[PDB]
């Protein structure tokens, strides 16, 4: 039933828990594989089943995820705020299985199908931005950090009209803040995390900003190789991290010298070796507007919306979380409202 690496040996056509008729294979991650099934007990209703790897630590992550899903699902009984619905859980041959509403595509896979370095229609990005901000609102009302928002953890329905935030395996209550510089997938990781400053709901807003750029361009906004590189790429957009913010950072000495100069680590072209370059200034060079427009000819209505997305991204991607746009302000933004 279980392979050497602890994954359940999915067979298409098999029944799980004497009720879930497995007809489709959806994918495999680090922590699980996911199938499509019909519920024999509920008029053959379509479900997704996530089968956690037979591993103590990963099973415990799965039980943690059940707790956060129950809290979010119970807090949103009419399902208005775009978080994945858990129906129930069961055990099958010692595997923890979570039964979800039937979604089978994440926004990474959508980007891969609908182009390469292409991106989605600006009308779709508008709609998806509103739905993501509604998810942030519920998270905040529930005092929850998702702490891993990225295209891979956003699911879409068949018609790709509705998205749901998924995978609460990295989630926490806002109080118990592990001072770790590795919270959130690196590309989507806010600068307050990296420098070791106090963080909150702002890390999820940051991650959504990174996601929205990627949804329209088809390109990762900040493809940094390390934490130091991530800061350089952030500061290429906004300029040097403010002095007040640097001095608060528990990890400031990994990134900045005594005079608050940035210590940029570069892998030398010639040698495969790291070197350091001290920079007192980082001049903003990241041209967001030019990035979003792909040297492409748009109708003026779409051109208006891309400028508005750019303004919204400028307000999301403030380095200081205290200066970052609120969920309320984001929902009321011209990009979504006009
Ligand atoms: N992480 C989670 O908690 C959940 C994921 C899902 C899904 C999934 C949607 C798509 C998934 C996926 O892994 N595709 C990537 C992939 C894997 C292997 C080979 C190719 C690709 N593209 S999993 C669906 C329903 C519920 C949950 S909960």
């Amino acid at each position: 039933w279980t392979d050497a690496e602890g994954y359940y040996r999915v067979n298409i056509g098999e029944v799980l828990d004497k009720r879930y008729n497995v007809y489709g294979y959806t994918g495999q991650g680090v922590f699980s594989n996911v199938v499509r099934a019909r519920d024999n007990a509920r008029a053959n209703q379509e479900v997704a089943v996530k089968i956690i790897r037979n591993n103590e630590l990963m099973q415990k992550t799965g039980l943690k995820e059940l707790e956060f899903l129950k809290k979010l699902n119970d807090a949103d009984p009419d399902d208005k705020f775009h978080c994945l619905r858990l129906f129930r859980h069961f055990y099958h041959k010692q595997h923890l299985c979570l039964v979800f509403e039937p979604l089978s595509m994440n926004l990474r896979e959508v980007l891969k199908k609908y182009g390469k370095d292409v991106g989605l229609h600006i009308k779709a990005v508008r709609s998806y931005s509103q739905q993501l901000f509604l998810a942030l609102k519920l998270l905040k009302r529930c005092n929850i950090l998702h702490a891993d928002i990225k295209p891979d953890n956003i699911l879409v329905n068949e018609s790709k009209t509705i998205l749901k935030l998924c995978d609460f395996g990295s989630a926490s209550h806002v109080a118990d803040n592990d001072i770790t510089p590795y919270l959130v997938s690196r590309f989507y990781r806010a600068p307050e995390i990296i420098i070791g400053k106090s963080y909150d709901y702002g890390i999820d807003m940051w991650s959504v900003g990174c996601t929205l750029y990627e949804l329209y361009t088809g390109k990762i906004l900040f493809p940094g190789k390390t934490n130091n590189h991530m800061l350089k790429l952030a500061m290429d957009l906004k300029g040097k991290m403010p002095n007040k913010m640097i001095r608060k950072g528990v990890f400031k000495d990994q990134h900045f010298d005594q005079n608050l100069n940035f210590m940029y680590i570069e892998v030398d072209k010639v040698t495969e070796r790291e070197k350091v370059t001290v920079m007192s200034t980082i001049n903003p060079t990241k041209d967001l507007l030019a990035d979003l427009i792909g040297c492409q000819r748009l109708p003026e209505d779409q051109r208006k919306k891309v400028h508005q997305l750019k303004d919204l991204l400028d307000q999301i991607l403030m380095l200081d979380p205290a200066k970052r746009i609120s969920i309320n302000q984001a929902l009321q933004h011209a990009f979504i409202q006009e």
